[PDB]
């Protein structure tokens, strides 16, 4: 037992970071078979960012101006071309620790490892949650830009997410593999903002159904409520509406602990009207809202990936 | 900028992960250079957990009684030894992924990543603290048995920890990679508990100085006190006595933040003496103990590993 914020091993990235220089610009790039994927601010200079451009920007660039280090290697691009916010750098070289890969992109509410990078090169791995207003709680300093959120299913890397950028209330904001922003943001300076969240609520009943599993019951109750009444609190409390799919995919843990979903919300409504009074669940003294029904069900019962 | 509990990139431990079976007993083994470590415990039957007796029971064994499996690929034992309580298992075969490691043992407050692992399959990394109890608060379900925890120092992997057993209290015990426990467990099915803990005082300062950076900093005050008496304070909540070394530790991150380290200690009291008030710290409501001075600085400064 227990439970923990856990990301998925992440060697199999590992050994696609490398490192994209151009001009004063450094940041990580991507590499799958023979192209590296990056930022596309790669190819800025201070006073681009302020309104840039990139396709003007593009066509004055060359081949050689892009170094490439894979390692203590270096990787000549012998192509390149702009797709949405990410550059595609065509390299004499394909990756052979490329592993079988998708570019997926997910939905608010998921959750993913990043594999926080400097210099091409891996310094830690956690989980985040893609929020609903379209930004992650990451931890990102200057030079990370290009580190990649994944999923791993089986022997396979879904990448989601690459990162570009911090907004002003310490949040992250990025693309997807295909270069798309993830929510209503630019890879500019601009005065953009975050804009309003909201409480995953499918995720928080999940995290209270892996407290159930793991001896936490004090939050329980024979009460009961309908669909609608809990929604009802839920906008109250500025939490998302609960959907019959919701419920069904909650079945399976509420199969395995015998609480109904309807009689897990009971629960929760009691837990955001009247607080913890001093109590805690799974370590934490709040609702946490970053474990998907999916994670916990890998989690308490031991799902793997070769 | 952001926190979040950061575990190393794992690419390295994985590659070292091996199956390890005998009898009707799998569990996971660490395979550096051509020695497969593994617990001891392995070699017992269900109701050798009794009162079992390694020696003896060691002795009743053979090389080829232990089937190795690095990924689809057997390797023959060649020999067998106990040390303290693990195994090594003598293989034909080098590990060609073997990386640079030394065997460390890590104090309580110390922190690590640990790489669950089932039937020599990596399944997630995390970050614990040893507790001072000489527990760890982990998420292990059967068959976790051999996952290792670990640190990197640049591309150096210090292994740590090896996973042994649950406690009655949901929490984990283990060994030191020469197979001596971490507190006072033993490899044996008895009435064994943790014993009473307490938090790692050094650590809640270097967090509070973790959120003073990220721009938390509602808890501070122009208060001060001496040493002697927040450690007055720190004994009535069960916090751990503060050191002039600990004082010395966190230095570095007084010094960026303009933050002396008695006058954060005055903030801690107020914490300890008021609660938060229904304010949170870096997304907790909890005053959290499982982040060392050294990883508030590695993660608010970037470093990496290759
Ligand atoms: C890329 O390495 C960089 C990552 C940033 C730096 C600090 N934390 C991060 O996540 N990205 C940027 O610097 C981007 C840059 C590309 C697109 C627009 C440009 C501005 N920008 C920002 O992140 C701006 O915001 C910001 C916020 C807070 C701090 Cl302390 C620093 C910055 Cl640069
Ligand atoms: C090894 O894979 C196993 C890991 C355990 C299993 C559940 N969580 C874990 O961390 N270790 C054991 O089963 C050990 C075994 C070797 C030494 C003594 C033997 C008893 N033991 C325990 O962990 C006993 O405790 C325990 C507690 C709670 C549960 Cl749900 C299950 C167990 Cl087995």
């Amino acid at each position: 037992s227990g439970f923990r914020k856990m990301a998925f091993p992440s060697g199999k990235v590992e050994g696609c970071m490398v490192q994209v220089t151009c001009g004063t610009t450094t940041l990580n790039g991507l590499w799958l078979d023979d192209v590296v994927y990056c930022p596309r601010h790669v190819i800025c200079t201070s006073e681009d960012m302020l309104n840039p451009n990139y396709e003007d920007l593009l066509i004055r660039k060359s081949n050689h101006n892009f170094l490439v280090q894979a390692g203590n290697v270096q990787l000549r691009v012998i192509g390149h071309s702009m797709q949405n916010c990410v550059l595609k750098l065509k390299v004499d070289t394909a990756n052979p620790k490329t592993p079988k890969y998708k570019f997926v992109r997910i939905q608010p509410g998921q959750t993913f490892s990043v594999l926080a990078c400097y210099n091409g090169s891996p310094s830690g791995v956690y989980q985040c949650a893609m929020r609903p207003n379209f930004t992650i709680k990451g931890s990102f300093l200057n030079g990370s830009c290009g580190s990649v959120g994944f999923n791993i299913d089986y022997d396979c890397v879904s990448f989601c997410y690459m990162h570009h950028m911090e907004l002003p209330t310490g949040v992250h904001a990025g693309t997807d593999l295909e270069g798309n922003f993830y929510g209503p943001f630019v890879d500019r300076q601009t005065a953009q903002a975050a804009g309003t969240d909201t409480t995953i609520t499918v995720n928080v009943l999940a995290w209270l159904y892996a407290a159930v599993i793991n001896g936490d019951r004090w939050f329980l109750n024979r009460f009961t409520t309908t669909l609608n009444d809990f929604n009802l609190v839920a906008m109250k409390y500025n939490y998302e509406p609960l959907t019959q799919d919701h419920v069904d995919i909650l079945g399976p843990l509420s199969a395995q602990t015998g609480i109904a979903v309807l009689d897990m919300c009971a629960s929760l409504k009691e837990l955001l009207q009247n607080g913890m009074n001093g109590r805690t669940i799974l370590g934490s003294a709040l609702l946490e809202d970053e474990f998907t029904p999916f994670d916990v069900v890998r989690q308490c019962s031991g799902v793997t990936f070769q």
